[PDB]
């Protein structure tokens, strides 16, 4: 990977974390 | 939220998980 490549993976990893964890916060909400 | 929707957000978590993991090892094989 070009170092390009590589810092844009970093920050694509850090963004699905965030979505996966305001997904949660959503889901987790969700009182039956 | 809808069950409709906490189903498809809960299908939308497991593929990002499964994308952040394929990210993961692609970051893990860089080498300097
Ligand atoms: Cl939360």
């Amino acid at each position: 990977l070009s170092p390009d490549a590589y810092r844009f993976l970093t920050e694509q990893d850090r963004q699905l974390r965030l979505e996966q964890a305001q997904i949660q916060r959503l889901l987790e909400a969700q009182s039956l």
